[PDB]
């Protein structure tokens, strides 16, 4: 798929906004993912023996990892679809170190949407929630393409 430059300026207008505090958003997306599905804390194991909410926000590791993740898919999307040299790692360790389902994918972008919705809803009205579900899907379909071609597809 291809997206329109007006959908990736949707996309990283409200981006924008959530660099202004990378660590708090990295916070509450592992946390909705982690309450929503509580299956996919199992997929970590530093992580993995947090039991409530409270815990989740005073790990210093958890905060740690969110920083990391947000700043990766925030590279991806400031490529605007040609990121294909930033994938590759990504794909090889999640497919085969990590080994996460492209089902787990589906669950973290659903915290992205839901969390920026809460935190921004004058800048994630619906055309800039279509646009970032688009960006999404379409990380998700080269995700899968390359899981493929690792031989895992999961
Ligand atoms: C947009 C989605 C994602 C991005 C951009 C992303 C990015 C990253 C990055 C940059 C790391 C660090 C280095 C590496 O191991 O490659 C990482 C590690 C990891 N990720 Fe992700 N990830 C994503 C989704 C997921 C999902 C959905 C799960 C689980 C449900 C997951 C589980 C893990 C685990 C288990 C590790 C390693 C934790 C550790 O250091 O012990 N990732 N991810």
């Amino acid at each position: 798929m291809v997206l329109s430059e007006g959908e990736w300026q949707l996309v990283l207008h409200v981006w924008a906004k959530v660099e202004a505090d990378v660590a708090g958003h990295g916070q509450d997306i592992l946390i909705r993912l982690f309450k929503s599905h509580p299956e996919t804390l199992e997929k970590f194991d530093r992580f993995k023996h947090l039991k409530t909410e409270a815990e989740m926000k005073a790990s210093e590791d958890l905060k740690k990892h969110g920083v990391t993740f947000l700043t990766a898919l925030g590279a991806i999307l400031k490529k605007k679809g040609h990121h294909e040299a930033e994938l590759k790692p990504l794909a090889q360790s999640h497919a085969t170190k990590h080994k996460i389902p492209i089902k787990y994918l589906e669950f973290i972008s659903e915290a992205i949407i839901h969390v920026l919705h809460s935190r921004h809803p004058g800048n994630f009205g619906a055309d800039a929630q279509g646009a970032m579900n688009k960006a999404l899907e379409l990380f998700r379909k080269d995700i899968a393409a390359k899981y493929k071609e690792l031989g895992y597809q999961g």
